Formats: structure tokens, sequence, C-alpha cells
């Protein structure tokens, strides 16, 4: 659609999509969309990128967190994670060995009712 990327995807230009991305619930499945933009900071509408997703509790380090990643190769990635214990966590989102904008970030998980 009358579009033309600069050359490749840029992590510093990439962004995250989703409401209350910094708020999760204990034993809950939180998913968000990862938009891929080029060096021009515009939609590239392509895939073939290396996305790295990993969540770790700010409390412990040897205790990882369940995560999921379903590559689409269309322009939007599908990431999902579910905390096992309440508290604070650190979501790691980087592409091509590079931390994207507003990332990594923190996540305050609450206790289930």
């Amino acid at each position: 659609g009358s579009s033309g990327s600069s050359g490749e995807v840029d992590p510093a230009k990439c962004v995250l999509q989703g409401e209350d991305l910094h708020r999760a619930r204990e034993k809950q499945t939180a998913s968000f969309t990862l938009l891929c933009k080029d060096a021009a900071g515009e939609i590239m509408g392509r895939g073939g990128d290396n996305v790295q997703v990993a969540v770790v509790p700010k409390d412990k380090k040897d205790s990882p967190v369940r995560t999921m990643v379903q590559d689409n190769k269309d322009g939007t990635y599908y990431i999902s994670y579910t905390p096992k214990e309440p508290g604070v966590y650190t979501v790691w989102v980087c592409i091509k060995e590079q931390h994207v904008q507003g990332s990594p970030f923190t996540v305050t998980v609450r206790r289930k009712h």
C-alpha cells in the first residue's frame, strides 16, 4: 500500500500495544501485541524478526516465569505470560539483541480473589 521501509526493522522505533501493560493479576494470562517499525519509525508490515521475551521476578532470580511466543511473520507478534506468584516482575523485550523503546519494564501482579 504505497509503502516503503528504509531497510530493516528498528527496535528503538518499535513499540508495545495493550492496555494496563504494567498491571497483571496473580495466576492470570496477560497478552499484548508487539508492533514492528522500521528506522523511519513507520509501519513496515513485515516479519522475519528475532523477538526475545522473558519475564523474571524482581524478588528471585532462579525462579523464572512461564512465557509464550507465537511468531506471526506478518508484522505483529503474539506474546503471553502468566505469573505464578504475586508481586513485581520485569518483562524483557528486545529485538535483534537490542532493547526496544519503553523496555524492559516492570509489572505489578496482584493476588487473585
